[PDB]
């Protein structure tokens, strides 16, 4: 398979069997193509519809507020904003990227993954439909920045903290290499989208909110790492995947697993089981990508030794027991996350304990979550 | 004396009193209020009419929204029908704009109202009078005199009532508009139209369907649907109504949700536990508003079965002072806020003076711009 964010050697496998007509496989993949069409007759999504402009006044720039800020009731016109910490601020709704990025990102990754499958051009055609809107179009496409990602009313500061939103489009623009080589993606369709994806990595390595987000000490720069390494696979740069894993995300990992395997900086937050898995899951989108050209990450060593099955290890009997978490956690858990996460490490550490309880979780089988059309073998 | 309505009389008439006096403390106070009121006055009114999908009727005046706790179920390929996930709030219930809008419109109209009472300033009974007449009576704009659509789930076979409770947002607002009666803002003309509409409301929630199952509801739905109730008989000035809504819903009503320990079994059950208790009671608190202005105490006179709504908050009043033992399901966080004017209410009524000094410590913010906190300056 190309180079991407997806589990490689789960893809082969479906496209093999399905190809040489494997009844199993063969039923699974005509499911998963009931589930995709809803993605061919939907319209494509385009940052630019919205009604309140970011201040570029440009409708092409990406814009949300940071979830966890509400207005103060205490002052006047509630400016500025206060953090709670775990709490959702429903106005997030009102800026229309933050789920369309999402639909967006589905749409385009069953479609791409549909394609690799099963090779019908119509999936390809449609997958194509979505990503020139939504990234390359001239009047429909965003532009290649997250400068007013996750804004904050009434902040004086500048913040990359909204970088984190790029992952619900950057595993599309990922996927976008799978339908490379059909008739409906041309070479002027790739050259564009190379073109951008060259000015978003450029904008993410040197933007000052971009270097800020890279140096974060919790999930997010895990996370800011695993978007660097989907723009870096899309654009071929294999050099650049090795130079991120062993200086970036390495040292990360050997500064945010204690000694124990937890993960300090995730503790202290008020969803901190929740905030755990989602530093792993980081480190297991980012893995996927690594050990496609030979690094496994979650075991190879940082230069202090620690390794990443150290915080798999502490978690796992919270993700059996979940009850039995000992920090805040002000929202329920929901283990059915630890499923593609336990048997994502599981595998790449010869664990089958881990694979035999991601098994026993299981995802349900016919879920239409796209994430988990490689998982088969969870279903 | 204020009018009969939904607040609690004899702070309104002590801020009014005071503030006609010239007293410090109130004038100060108010003042803030008038601030915080300046973004109603230039506030845009609100429509139901203002959605892009519209109800199974066709008709954009109908109120519709989403119940909030029902979601696709991913496992079907259209996701249809939804599925029940108690106490996880759908985003989806965002795609219907009167959901917040029915909320920003009665936050709207209860402040200026007040405001207007309590100042005599028609500024305020102007701006009020603008919000209702375009929420509820404009020939286009205002909303048609049912809930059918309210909390519709997709996918769902049978008709419901639950969505029923979403009027209180702007029931408040209607019994407020009692408030601006005699400004020269509110015509003869205008109370006669709204009057026609709450009579149209009243009969629907009566009558309908709809109505009738949300009026036998054995939780917090039943009290909500006839705190409601007590406040379109208010505006109305139904007030025999009143008498035998307590006297043979109510009250009844209260007795059959009371445990022997005081707790509410049908709250219990519920995944935000602690919360669902509480608002029960404050279906409770706002519906003795009304009655105990005709003499009528809900939080001291007991059901016909000897159980008395007072045993409800002793059940509950360790667990406001310390949300964290409560022993039942509570999946998000409660805000022990929100105990501070039940206890303020409940205590007052029932003459309790533990209650009244735990809601005082509690408390509310001084400078909150929570329109329902405006006659609590007691608390702040
Ligand atoms: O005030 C509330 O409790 C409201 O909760 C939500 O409504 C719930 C509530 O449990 C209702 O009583 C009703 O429950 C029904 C329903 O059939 C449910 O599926 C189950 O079978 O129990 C029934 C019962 O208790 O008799 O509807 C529930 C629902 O989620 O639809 C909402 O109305 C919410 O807005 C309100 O906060
Ligand atoms: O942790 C996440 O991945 C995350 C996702 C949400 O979308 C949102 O970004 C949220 O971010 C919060 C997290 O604490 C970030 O690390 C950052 O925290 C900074 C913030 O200014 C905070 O008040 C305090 O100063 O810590 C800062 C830090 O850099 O640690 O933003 C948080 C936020 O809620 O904005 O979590």
């Amino acid at each position: 398979a190309p180079l991407g964010p997806f589990n490689a050697t789960l893809l082969e496998q479906l496209k093999n069997d399905y190809q040489k007509g494997e009844k199993e496989v063969t039923r699974y993949i005509e499911l998963q193509e009931k589930v995709a069409e809803k993605y061919i007759k939907m319209t494509p999504l385009s940052v630019t519809a919205k009604k309140k402009l970011p201040p570029s006044k440009d409708p092409r720039d990406y814009m949300t507020l940071s979830p966890y800020w509400w207005p103060d009731s205490t002052k006047i016109d509630g400016l500025p904003y206060i953090r709670k910490d775990g709490e959702r601020n429903p106005e997030v709704y009102e800026y229309p990227e933050r789920e369309n990025a999402n639909r967006f990102g589905d749409a385009a990754y069953c479609l791409g993954v549909l394609y690799y499958i099963t090779g019908k051009e119509v999936y390809a055609k449609a997958c194509a439909n979505h990503l020139r809107t939504w990234f390359t179009d001239p009047k429909l496409g965003m532009n290649p920045n997250m400068t007013y990602a996750q804004a904050v009313p009434g902040m004086k500061k500048m913040r990359g903290s909204g970088f984190i939103d790029s992952r619900r489009f950057s595993r599309a623009l990922g996927v976008a290499k799978l339908i490379e080589g059909s008739k409906s993606w041309t070479p002027s369709d790739k050259k564009k989208l190379d073109d951008w994806a060259t000015a978003f990595c450029y904008w993410m390595e040197n933007s000052t909110q971009g270097q800020r987000e890279s140096h974060a000490a919790n999930n997010h720069g895990l996370w800011y790492e695993a978007i660097h390494l989907m723009v870096l696979a899309y654009l071929d740069r294999t050099d650049r995947i090795r130079e991120v894993a062993e200086q970036s995300i390495l040292p990360k990992m050997g500064a945010q697993i204690a000694d124990d395997g937890s993960l300090p900086q995730e503790l202290k937050r008020t969803l901190s089981l929740h905030y755990s898995t989602f530093a792993l899951e980081a480190l297991m989108e980012a893995n996927q990508i690594t050990s496609q050209i030979g690094i496994n990450l979650w075991s190879t060593p940082a230069s202090n030794g620690k390794v990443a099955s150290q915080a798999v290890d502490y978690l796992y009997p919270f993700y059996l027991n979940p009850e039995d978490w000992k920090f805040k956690q002000i929202k329920p858990f929901d283990q059915s996350r630890a499923a593609i996460l336990l048997y994502e490490a599981g595998t790449a550490l010869g664990n089958q304990k881990y694979v035999d309880t991601a098994k026993r979780i299981g995802l349900k089988y016919s879920t239409s979550d796209v994430e988990t059309i490689p998982y088969l073998v969870l279903k």
